[PDB]
């Protein structure tokens, strides 16, 4: 269980390295170490702007023989200022060769929402409000399908659809491929049970990103434990001989998610891959599972009265 099977045959890395938030200037040795550890699944985005430097630490990696390319997870994201679809090849064409890759094994749309192009990752107003694309959500999928059949990704994906705009997907008249992944927002404060039942229902793997939450919650009083010193959760790590993180992180590979853990400093990827050794009992998971609010930390505010905002309906 260190892998689960897209619907294209190939199989993904249940733990990926991410590198949100990783600083171009330590990004490089940070995969570096991150392969050395035993990650093979590492998940990245042209909005991180640190896309290269990732690519310097895998080929490095390749040329050391650490690892082969067809060991290598590689998957990295579509921003919203690229869904025309005439753009859409070129996008990925940048990511490659940034990343110095012949092909990604997944590639996915960022969010559904399309901006105007440009070289502002956000387009703005004379009143600094997100210019909206007119683009289909289907015309940038189309797009995305050539990619698949020009053998540049293995695998097309989503990030931060809603379920609407998943089945949207489904019934596009002469659908070639579906989505093989949904990349969302998943930790104990919202543990999108609704979401996950469709889009697992439907053959599409989903992958959680920030597991842990975010530290500053709007009910909590400067004085009330964090996720990660929370007692319960601590007795759950004593039970188990582990770390509260890694009780967190664990918790998403048993409901078969992909996870992918904020991974910005040595100790974090470190601890973060000693996952696989135990497993959560049913009373630790339903305790996990007790903890929803559905609270969204990544609301993507900004865009609200877009057409394509995914976060107004329940799920």
């Amino acid at each position: 269980a260190s892998r689960l099977l897209l619907n294209n045959g190939a199989k993904m890395p249940i733990l990926g390295l991410g590198t949100w938030k990783s600083p171009p200037g330590q990004v490089t040795e940070a995969v570096k170490v991150a392969i050395d550890v035993g990650y093979r699944h590492i998940d990245c985005a042209h909005v991180y702007q640190n896309e290269n430097e990732v690519g310097v630490a895998i080929q490095e990696k390749l040329r050391e023989q650490v690892v082969k390319r067809e060991e290598l997870f590689i998957v990295s994201k579509l921003w919203c200022t690229y869904h025309e679809k005439g753009l859409v090849k070129g996008a990925c064409q940048k990511t490659l060769s940034d990343l110095k890759l012949d092909y990604l094994d997944l590639y996915l749309i960022h969010w559904p929402t399309g901006f105007k192009p440009g070289k502002e990752f956000f387009p703005l107003d004379e009143s600094g409000n997100v210019v909206p694309s007119d683009t289909n959500i289907l015309d940038t999928w189309a797009a995305m399908e050539e990619l698949v059949d020009e053998g540049l990704v293995k695998a097309i994906g989503i990030s931060n659809f809603n379920h609407l705009q998943v089945e949207m997907i489904l019934n596009k008249p002469g659908l070639k491929y579906k989505p093989a992944v949904n990349q969302i927002e998943c930790h104990p404060y919202l543990t999108q049970e609704k979401l996950i039942q469709y889009c697992q229902s439907k053959g599409i793997v989903v992958t959680a990103y920030s597991p842990l939450g975010s530290p500053d919650r709007p009910w909590a009083k400067p004085e009330d434990p964090s996720l990660l010193e929370d007692p319960r959760i601590k007795a759950i790590a004593a039970k188990h001989n582990k770390t509260t993180a890694q009780v967190l992180i664990r918790f998403p590979m048993q409901r078969n998610l992909v996870v992918i853990p904020k991974s910005v400093t040595p100790e974090a990827i470190a601890e973060n891959f000693k996952v696989f050794d135990f497993e959560l009992s049913s009373q630790d998971m339903t305790t996990l599972l007790s903890y929803n609010r559905n609270w969204r930390v990544c609301a993507l505010l900004s865009c609200t009265s877009h057409k394509d905002y995914p976060f107004h309906e329940e799920f």
